């Protein structure tokens, strides 16, 4: 117990991405395109390597609930190109999301020891 | 490392279920209806309700693809009646399914633990 939130199966992939979009942002390291690489970066050791459209999908969503903003800054060398950074707009929402989140992601730890216990 | 098949995210709701039921089997109570209230009840604690459709879905593909088969007997007291009780047409598949599972598994719990760690 702690908040409620608790009941369902597991998470999905675009819930799971905005989870660590959120904590990017955070760390001031949540850049336009350069994204989809570094979050396939990131899980490739485990094994999982997150789909195009999820990724272009949760950002447009964090941008359309207004949790983040982009800073955009004119390429120099580039005609009609822009180094785009993510910054929160309203950072208590995107503080909220997290902490909904984590009540989500013990649920699916316990319920993956229950099937691992249960079947073998 | 074991055997491969070790790449993608967690796993689906039917994938989950298709397990239980062939453990059920192994321990010879996987009985026809009968069976959502005896998957609801496994997982009641940790919040987790079985969708109606998937476990009816699932039971089907375990069906159709040669793992199971049912074994139906008239019920004395009821005209149209009958118990059903399910067995193995192929454990040797079904053995292999609940090998190829424990991988997906096993990657699932380190993929939760992994967004524990990161983001909190």
């Amino acid at each position: 117990e702690e908040k409620r939130s608790s009941t369902g199966f597991l998470v999905k992939q675009r819930a799971f991405l905005k989870l660590y979009m959120i904590t990017m942002t955070e760390q001031e390291r949540l850049y336009g395109l350069k994204l989809l690489e570094v979050l396939r970066s990131e899980f490739k050791e485990i094994g999982f390597k997150p789909n195009h459209t999820e990724v272009y999908r949760s950002l447009h969503e964090l941008l359309d609930d207004g949790i983040l903003k982009q800073i955009k800054v004119k390429k120099e060398g580039a005609k009609l190109q822009e180094v785009v950074l993510y910054q929160f707009k309203d950072y208590e929402a995107a503080k909220l999301y997290k902490k909904q989140l984590k009540v989500e992601l013990d649920r699916c730890k316990k319920l993956i020891e229950k099937a691992l216990s249960d079947n073998f």
